[PDB]
């Protein structure tokens, strides 16, 4: 492989205590002998995938859990196998947050939640609602302060704002994946309430991490929104702050995104129980997890021994009444899908490039794109396969997943007669024998489908080659493989196409196109 034997390479996001994890690090190195590296790369969590698809990148790679459902998905992973005693040791829902199709995917390290900060000499009596926010800061402004700044180039910041009267990602109730309430009313609520604070001077849509942090160390501004790991800096700067519960928004409670910062081992590194070791006997314990949390605190760790202790911090306590109040992320695929459609309509809506409402119909657009891609998909390949169709309710957007597969019908009917030879020559020097060759599809796929004018007629194409190779696949006795190859053609199709589909509003743009 690409990767070094022997030596670990780690990789943490540039707000986290990497200085206090090298130092762990240095310890490890101390008694055995290894090096180990701790690096903290520009937009790591784009980063990391492009590297370790080519079998390439760091050991271990450190992020919140949410991405790493995706990075699992794309076989980026290692399966982890701690032994029972060791998964003793850390509470067991943190643990359920690193469990993806019912395997353990990474080492969970800490759960992170937004708080509200607060500047006890400015603002001594800090706002129990979003509502009075306006009215304070006109009070603060006459003193050269402002009431509140935090990042809004970050969709987790805006986050608890957008769901506190409603807004959700994907329904949880004891998951829906294709119920999406991204551009419901509370969303749209909550972000038009963020607009308005910026259409009456009250916040700047140009303001990111560096310049809210800034504002609020300097004293400038009397609020800011952040997590536990930004109360390092605040201690430095001396100002006297607080940190407690978030505003609520129409009398409901903010509900913050809450992350468990995890420790994944990449599936290409020859260095697994080196980094095994590391993890489980050097930084999960109490020592290890201390002396990153001296860096920058980690909020409420898995370990727990190490949170007994914790807990006793009133900024702890604190970020577990949010904790509590928000809901922990999905871990599923789409998520960075998910949150790149979030953030562009926050930063649309923010600098008034689109409205609240057009904003949020792209985003959900965005985040429906996979799974609605998926049904529609894996639909006409498993009916074109068997020759009968499914009979099972589309559920949620079912018009849309309904409409769209008539039109596939109808339109690949055609494309599938006039292909045939195309067809039949492409699948005998592909040579497709079972759920192996089907793995190596996607990269295939994937440089043809980077390049050119997109339109209809060439996903279709696509589609339509898809359910001639599921037939194949039939007919030699794997039928197994049909939906990993559905699933195939619908990751590369939402990833190479994601900006020109939410252009078209999805599949109701491919209904409306083929209308008769
Ligand atoms: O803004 C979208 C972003 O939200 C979360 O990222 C957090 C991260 O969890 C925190 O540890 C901290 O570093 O701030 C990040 C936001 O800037 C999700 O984890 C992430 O996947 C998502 O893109
Ligand atoms: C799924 C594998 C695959 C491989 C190669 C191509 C290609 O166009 O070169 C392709 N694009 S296509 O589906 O539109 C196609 C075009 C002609 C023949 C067969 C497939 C799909
Ligand atoms: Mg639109």
């Amino acid at each position: 492989g690409k990767i070094e034997e022997g030596k670990l390479v780690i990789w943490i996001n540039g707000d986290k205590g990497y200085n206090g994890l090298a130092e762990v690090g240095k310890k490890f190195e101390k008694d055995t002998g290894i090096k180990v590296t701790v690096e903290h790369p520009d937009k790591l969590e784009e980063k990391f995938p492009q590297v370790a698809a080519t079998g390439d990148g760091p050991d271990i790679i450190f992020w919140a859990h949410d991405r790493f459902g995706g990075y699992a998905q794309s076989g980026l992973l290692a399966e982890i196998t701690p032994d029972k005693a060791f998964q003793d040791k850390l509470y067991p829902f943190t643990w359920d947050a690193v469990r993806y199709n019912g395997k353990l995917i990474a080492y969970p390290i800490a759960v992170e939640a937004l708080s509200l900060i607060y500047n006890k000499d400015l603002l001594p009596n800090p706002p129990k609602t979003w509502e009075e926010i306006p009215a304070l800061d006109k009070e603060l402004k006459a003193k050269g302060k402002s009431a509140l700044m935090f990042n809004l180039q970050e969709p987790y910041f805006t986050w608890p704002l957008i769901a506190a009267d409603g807004g959700y990602a994907f329904k949880y109730e004891n998951y829906d994946i294709k119920d999406v309430g991204v551009d419901n009313a509370g969303a749209k609520a909550g972000l038009t309430f963020l607009v308005d604070l910026i259409k009456n001077k009250h916040m700047n849509a140009d303001t990111d991490y560096s310049i809210a942090e800034a504002a609020f160390n300097k004293g400038e501004t009397a609020m800011t929104i952040n997590g536990p790991w930004a109360w390092s800096n605040i201690d430095t700067s001396k100002v006297n702050y607080g940190v407690t519960v978030l505003p609520t928004f129409k009398g409901q409670p903010s509900k913050p995104f809450v992350g468990v910062l995890s420790a994944g081992i990449n599936a290409a590194s020859p260095n697994k129980e080196l980094a095994k070791e590391f993890l489980e006997n050097y930084l999960l314990t109490d020592e290890g997890l201390e002396a990153v949390n001296k860096d920058k605190p980690l909020g409420a760790v898995a370990l727990k021994s190490y949170e007994e202790e914790l807990a006793k911090d009133p900024r702890i306590a604190a970020t577990m009444e949010n904790a509590q109040k928000g809901e922990i992320m999905p871990n599923i695929p789409q998520m960075s899908a998910f949150w790149y459609a979030v953030r562009t309509a926050v930063i649309n809506a923010a600098s008034g490039r689109q409205t609240v409402d057009e904003a949020l119909k792209d985003a959900q657009t965005g985040s429906e794109l996979y799974r609605q891609s998926l049904e529609i998909i894996s639909r006409y390949l498993r009916e074109q396969a068997t020759g009968a169709a499914d009979t099972a309710p589309m559920g949620a957007s079912g018009a849309t997943s309904r409409k769209a597969l008539e039109t596939l019908r109808r339109v690949g009917d055609g494309v599938q007669r006039n292909h045939e030879t195309a067809f039949q020559g492409m699948l005998r020097k592909l040579d497709i024998k079972n759920e192996d060759d089907v793995k190596s599809l996607s990269r295939v796929m994937i440089h043809v489908f980077s390049d050119g004018v997109t339109n209809w007629g060439r996903i279709v194409t696509l589609i339509s080659f898809g359910a001639f190779v599921a037939k194949h696949l039939k007919t030699i006795n794997q039928e197994s493989c049909i939906e990993p190859l559905a699933e195939s053609i619908t990751d590369v199709l939402v990833r190479t196409k994601r900006d020109w589909l939410v252009k078209q509003r999805g599949w109701d743009g491919f209904v409306e196109f083929f209308h008769v």
